């Protein structure tokens, strides 16, 4: 469990991230596609996108990433009560959408990067460290509720 003071750390960043949702929104995503190509493939509406300017071209990727990041942030807010906004999450992306674990560990990787370059002057290892245990918190709480469907992988 995170502390008050781990929490700040993380909504501090996160209030800066809102400033600019949309941007924040593509550079994860784009970050995603390219370090790992495989998750890509998960995303009939987004196969198509061959290069990185292609990718940061595309209004409907760039639309899309606000959606991610808007749910994230919905959770965050939480601090860890975040039992009913997850459900719903982990049911689609374990049963429609079909994402393993492992996907979610990658994304919470570009999540951290692009905080990093973004906000250097609020995202010291400190908030850094306090970031990487609230996306595990978020990992750790999807996990189980695949392993209860069955999707555990
Ligand atoms: C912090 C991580 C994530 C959050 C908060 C998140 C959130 C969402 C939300 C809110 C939707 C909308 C409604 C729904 O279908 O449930 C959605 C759809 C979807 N998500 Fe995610 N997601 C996350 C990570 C991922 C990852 C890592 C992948 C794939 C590698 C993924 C693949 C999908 C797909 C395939 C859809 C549907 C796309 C479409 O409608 O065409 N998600 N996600």
């Amino acid at each position: 469990v995170l502390s008050e003071g781990e929490w700040q750390l993380v909504l501090h960043v996160w209030a800066k991230v809102e400033a600019d949702v949309a941007g924040h929104g593509q550079d994860i995503l784009i970050r995603l596609f390219k370090s790992h190509p495989e998750t890509l493939e998960k995303f009939d509406r987004f196969k198509h996108l061959k290069t990185e300017a292609e990718m940061k071209a595309s209004e409907d990727l760039k639309k899309h990433g606000v959606t991610v990041l808007t749910a994230l942030g919905a959770i965050l807010k939480k601090k860890g009560h975040h039992e009913a906004e997850l459900k719903p999450l982990a049911q689609s992306h374990a049963t429609k959408h079909k994402i393993p674990i492992k996907y979610l560990e990658f994304i919470s990787e570009a999540i951290i990067h692009v905080l990093h370059s973004r906000h250097p002057g609020d995202f010291g290892a400190d908030a850094q460290g306090a970031m990487n245990k609230a996306l595990e918190l978020f990992r750790k709480d999807i996990a189980a509720k695949y392993k209860e469907l069955g999707y555990q992988g």
